[PDB]
């Protein structure tokens, strides 16, 4: 016979305090761009991406994370 | 006959104080950028990224992680 | 007695000739501009000119001068 | 008694020839200005200038110049 | 008695010729210009220019000069 | 008595040719530029430039220069 028991006990916290947050600048692709082609050829696929894609300003006044698995397999 | 107990116990904490956060300043990508091209051939696929892209500001005011994972097994 | 007798005699030709004259480019101020002032003081008068200001492009198909000047002073 | 005879003869000829003019870039300033200023104090005048300012593409077919003075002066 | 007799005979050429002119590139001022002032105390005047100023890009397609003075001073 | 007989004679020729002109390239001031100042003191005039500034191509097709002077003084 089997007896599997199974007790996680958490009490645990992430946890953080700031007083002010604040005052944060993100300025990408200030500068001037130039893209001048002549004569060419492409004989399959082509992507282009010319000027200012995809920044991110990211601020979470918290941002705290908590990732947890549990995995209780039996054969 | 078996008899497996499983019983983690946490009461840990992951914690921070910041009085103030500020006065940040990410700028990419400032000066200016050219490109010329003449007479290019391609034959297969083509990608380009021309500027400022994917930059990233990230300013989280906690920023705390806990990462846990449990497996038990049994075969 | 006096005699004066003034003959300036003047046949020239100031000259040009252009076949084609073009695709010019002026591109001023391409760039980002940014000014930040916090608790300033000014006692006396103030001038201030910010951003993109007195460009020329000046493209005269002939442009030429010619400047003469004749004084004929007598005491 | 006095003779005085001014003959300046003048067949001269200031020229130019230009099958093409062309394919001219004046990019001043792509680049990104910043200015930042805390707690100054004037008691006189000022005068700022700031960004892309007084730039000039003069680009005149021709441009030929002839200067010419005569002075006669007689005491 | 006084003979003055003046004759300047001048039959010169100043002269040029150019097939093409062309393919000319000025970009002062790409790279990124920062400035930041804490605290100053000015008592007299003050002047001030930031960024790109006064450029100059002047492509004459002829471009001959020619300056010619002639004086006659008679005590 | 006093005869005085001025015959200047120029047939002269100041005269270039020039089959192609181009291809040219003025990149000043490509670098970054930064000044940070701190609790400064004046108590008489100021000037100041900062950046990218007085900066010239200068491509005349011909470019030539002829200068003549003529003085006839009579005491």
């Amino acid at each position: 016979s089997v007896q599997i028991v199974y007790k996680p006990v958490d009490l645990s916290k992430v946890t953080s305090k700031c007083g002010s947050l604040g005052n944060i600048h993100h300025k990408p692709g200030g500068g001037q761009v130039e893209v001048k082609s002549e004569k060419l050829d492409f004989k399959d696929r082509v992507q282009s991406k010319i000027g200012s894609l995809d920044n991110i300003t990211h601020v979470p006044g918290g941002g705290n994370k908590k990732i947890e698995t549990h995995k209780l397999t039996f054969r």
